[PDB]
Parts: C-alpha cells; sequence; structure tokens
C-alpha cells in the first residue's frame, strides 16, 4: 500500500526522510562542526560501514586493539541519525574529541552548512546502483522504521523514481561527483575498494595525509576484509536489538560482492532500469 | 526434501520421467490401437498444445464452433497417456470413439505406441521456446495436482536444464521430433510462428490435413482460437475441472511470447543460453 509505505517517512528539503530523523533535524542544519572534521558520505548500503573502519584504522595507526573499543556507530557517529532514547548522532559528536569522523547519506546540499564553511575533508563512496537496489532492499526489510518495500519489481521502482530514504541515487552521485572534482572531497567507488583494495587503501592513506607503511597496509586489508568485518561485532551491528535490526532475516554484512543485481533483477527489470538510467546519467562524466 | 517429493511424484518409464499415475498402467498405452485416420498430436508440455488442438477441431469441423462446443476440449480430444485409476482413462476415451480421431500427446517419439508409427499415422508436432516453456510449466507445476512443490523459479529451472521432470529432456524432446519432422506424414510447427502469422501456419494446416482453404474458414478459425476467445472460452480453458485437480485461482496465462524476460534473472538467463547451446548446437533445429 502506497499511503502505509510514505507513512513512515517525511520529505526534509525535498527528499523522503525516517520521520524519527525530521523530528531533530534544526539540530543536524545548526550543526557546528569543526576545521579537522573528517566526514564520510555515502548513499546508503554503499559501504559506508568499509570504508568507515579503513579510516578509523588509518587515524589509529592500524590498532585493531583500538578498534574494537567500541562499536562503529559510536566511533563514527551517524551525523542526521537520531531516535528517542536510542542514539542522537549530533550529542555522540558534540561530546567527542578532534579529530571527529563523521558518518552521514545526506546528498552535499543538505550537508550542515558548517563543515563546508570550514572546507573539511570529505570522503564519498559511490556504489553501482543495482546493486546499491539490492542491498537497500534487504535494509528495508531488517530494519525498523521501513515499511513493506513490495516485491523487489515494486521497490526497484521506488528506487528509479527517488522514493526512498535520502532520495534520488542519481542525483546523490551525481551532485558529489561535482564536488569530488575538488581535491578535498576523495570520490571513492565500492567496485575500485573490491578490484583492488590495497591501491584504494594507499590512496586513502595518503589523501588523510598518514604515513603508508606495509604493516599500516596489510592489517588494514586483514581487518577490514569482509570475512573479518562480518565477524566483528564491532562493526557487523549485531549488537543492536533485533527490534531495530532483525538480522536473522538478513545479515547486515549480507554478500559484500560486486554484481549482487545480477541474481535480482529479470531481464526485464534490466532493461527497464537501464534504459531509465541512461536518461538520468548519459549527461554526467561519472562512470563506472 | 524436494528430491524426496519428487521421488514420490515421479517415476521413469522406457527411462523418460513420468507422472505415476501414467506409469501404472503404461501397458496399456504401450499396447493402444491406433487407426489409420488418426492424428496424433505430440507437444512437450506447456507448448501451446491447447491452442494447434482447437484449431485441428475446427478444420475437422469445417469451422462449426458449435460443433467445437458439443463438449470440452479433453473430452474431445483425449490425453492419450493420461490416466488416474478409473477417474481419468485416455485409451478408454481413444477405444469408445467413433472416429475420425484427434489425439493428444506429451510423449517424445520413441514412447508414442507402436501402432501409430505402423499405421503410419499423420502427426503434428509443436514446439515451443525453451525458456518460455520452463516459466509456463513452472506454473503447471504449482497449480496442477499431482506434481512436487518445484521450490523457486531458478531451482525449478536447474531440474528443466537436466530434464528432470515429466516427459524428461525438453531438448531431447524436441530434437528427436524434428528428425521425425523430416517426413511428409509429421508437420513440424512452432509456437512462435502460430503468433507471428496465425494465417500462414492455419493454412499450412488446412493443406497437410487435406481440406479446402478458404477465406471465411480461415477467418473463423483465426478469431475463434485467439488468445482472447480461447481464455473466456469454457470449452477450451479447463475451468471445468475442479481446483482440486487444476487451481487456477489461470491455464490460459498470458499466450504471448518472451515472458521469460519476466522470470529469468540475468545470471539465470547466462547459465541457461550456456546450457542451452551444449545442448543444441548439433541440432538444425533453430527457434
Ligand atoms: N569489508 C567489506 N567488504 C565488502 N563489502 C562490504 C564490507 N563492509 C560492508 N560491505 C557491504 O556494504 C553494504 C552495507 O553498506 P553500508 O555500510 O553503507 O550500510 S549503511 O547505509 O551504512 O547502513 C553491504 O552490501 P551487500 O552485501 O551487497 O548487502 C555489505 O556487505
Ligand atoms: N490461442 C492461444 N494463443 C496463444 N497462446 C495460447 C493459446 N492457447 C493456449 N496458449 C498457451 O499455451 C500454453 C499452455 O500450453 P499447453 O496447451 O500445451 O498445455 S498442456 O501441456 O496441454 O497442459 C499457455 O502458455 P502461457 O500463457 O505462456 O502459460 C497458454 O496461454
Amino acid at each position: 500500500s502506497e499511503l502505509d509505505y510514505y507513512e513512515k517517512f517525511e520529505e526534509v528539503h525535498g527528499i523522503l526522510m525516517y520521520k524519527d530523523f525530521v523530528k531533530y533535524w534544526d539540530n543536524v542544519e545548526a550543526f557546528q562542526a569543526r576545521p579537522d572534521d573528517l566526514v564520510i558520505a555515502t548513499y546508503p548500503k554503499s559501504g559506508t560501514t568499509w570504508v568507515s573502519e579503513i579510516v578509523y584504522m588509518i587515524y589509529k595507526e592500524g590498532d585493531v586493539e583500538k578498534c574494537k573499543e567500541d562499536v562503529i556507530f559510536n566511533r563514527i557517529p551517524f551525523l542526521e541519525c537520531r531516535k528517542e532514547n536510542l542514539m542522537n548522532g549530533v550529542k555522540q559528536l558534540d561530546e567527542m574529541n578532534s579529530p571527529r569522523i563523521v558518518k552521514t547519506h545526506l546528498p552535499p546540499e543538505l550537508l550542515p552548512a558548517s563543515f563546508w564553511e570550514k572546507d573539511c575533508k570529505i570522503i564519498y563512496l559511490c556504489r553501482n546502483a543495482k546493486d546499491v537496489a539490492v542491498s537497500f532492499y534487504y535494509f528495508f526489510l531488517m530494519v525498523a522504521g521501513h515499511p513493506n518495500p513490495g516485491s523487489f519489481p515494486e521497490f526497484v521502482e521506488k528506487f528509479m523514481q527517488g522514493q526512498v530514504p535520502y532520495g534520488s541515487w542519481y542525483k546523490h552521485v551525481k551532485s558529489w561527483w561535482e564536488k569530488g572534482k575538488s581535491p578535498r572531497v576523495l570520490f571513492l567507488f565500492y567496485e575500485d575498494l573490491k578490484e583492488d583494495i590495497r591501491k584504494e587503501v594507499i590512496k586513502l592513506i595518503h589523501f588523510l595525509e598518514r604515513k603508508p607503511s606495509e604493516e599500516l597496509v596489510d592489517r588494514i586489508i586483514h581487518h577490514t576484509s569482509f570475512q573479518e568485518m562480518k565477524n566483528n561485532p564491532s562493526t557487523n551491528y549485531t549488537t543492536l536489538p533485533d527490534e531495530i535490526m532483525n538480522q536473522k532475516l538478513s545479515p547486515f554484512m549480507r554478500k559484500g560482492i560486486t554484481g549482487d543485481w545480477k541474481n535480482h533483477f529479470t531481464e526485464a527489470l534490466n532493461e527497464k532500469f537501464d534504459k531509465h538510467y541512461e536518461q538520468q546519467m548519459k549527461e554526467s562524466t561519472l562512470k563506472f
């Protein structure tokens, strides 16, 4: 049902958003950033947790014992996220000592103005639309606060129209792509992390002005592999109660591959999606 | 669990997987006595049997739609090997028929009763592309009693590629009938051809059956056998069968070519196409 679908959402500045977050939006827009804040921005399900753990490790010189001191969602606050009596992203950040690492799924136009004014470093991670759609679909089924996503074809329709939390994936990646032309905003691809993790890890170390030793690279590559992070309670979100995230249905660290869309899209839906994709993306220099 | 289900529902006869009810009295099919003027309509399951059957029936009745409704199609055109104790019996239906008889079967050439070959009966074979057949066969499994749970479509398609479904390998079925189709008395047709140019195929069928073609006869056959008309015709849509046997909550599902695109994922299509080429590369048969 359409009525029930949007009942869980509310638009903020034109993009559909989780109702709970919108409640305290003023706090997000008035957020006070610091010069050395590091923002990790992504469209939902593009690999946020993966790049977040890599960055954390670079900050802690690859000390695994330091990356387990707390769960990922506490070490790296989810900026716009807030749920009464559960979590408060803005607060965690306000009470955190610099250098702070900020997680967000906001398009660049909605990122709190303070981050832009202080010209903070930003890392953006992009993933192919079809794999994002598959992963986002399971997120709907797993995380509380989501309406029934309908059948997969139905959900993909919502996805193509940008009628999902955080809006149009197309506008999201195209806007960040433009921001990414600046050396201050590192634009990365999930597919690149998959193809040659070492190359991307080294790039991230240099972007973050750190020393790229073999020891550091080795530990990051090992600690951030899918198998390790999937069994690491600090990064696999398994500490969250099932009412919030029921991973018995589908685990957060689901498959961690590129191309899972081939297992979900019918040839017909693939054809429909590809046609729509081209009309949405042919003018952008962004390419996979 | 699925394999056990399949084991409970099907059994082989002459090496071909078959519905258990049809195997218990196979001797009755093996010894079936054909008549010289019998006309056999052979097809792999869900290839359009009902469509060509009604076209042929109309040709026999000089296009008299009323004579084609005197009874349901499964009574007008007995299903040869169909048997379920004393509740259903195709051979019995045929034996009591006062000819000319039109016979429906899904048997591969090797299992067709020797009598049909010995009497050199005319045979019409209808073929349909494998992917669309798999889709339609999947639905058949779900709506008709006597089948195991087919599981997901990808799971069912694996069993299909291995010929582990009633009537066996679709690949061997169409290839064997293709060879038989080289004979002047075996007309080999394609479902896709009936979709592309029904008039051409109907005229071809009229000549094969040695009848005189006329614009009025052809025209009547064309609209009477159209998907939309046959779907609403109780004589041809199998709706008179109780839900216990066939649960249409429909047999006349879509009636198009290409529904496979709405069921195969890119990955399944890739795997299927690869396996298909290995199975069909050595045949001149082309869909
Ligand atoms: N280390 C590593 N290696 C490979 N793949 C990984 C890794 N960490 C996370 N993932 C995959 O990222 C998907 C989850 O995305 P997000 O972290 O962005 O989720 S969220 O938006 O922050 O909730 C999810 O994708 P899917 O498996 O396709 O669903 C995860 O499996
Ligand atoms: N007139 C007409 N026009 C177009 N398509 C038609 C027609 N009559 C039957 N059909 C389609 O044939 C499919 C059923 O196949 P069969 O008749 O062989 O079934 S059975 O094996 O005899 O039970 C089934 O295919 P699907 O729709 O793809 O499932 C029917 O819709």
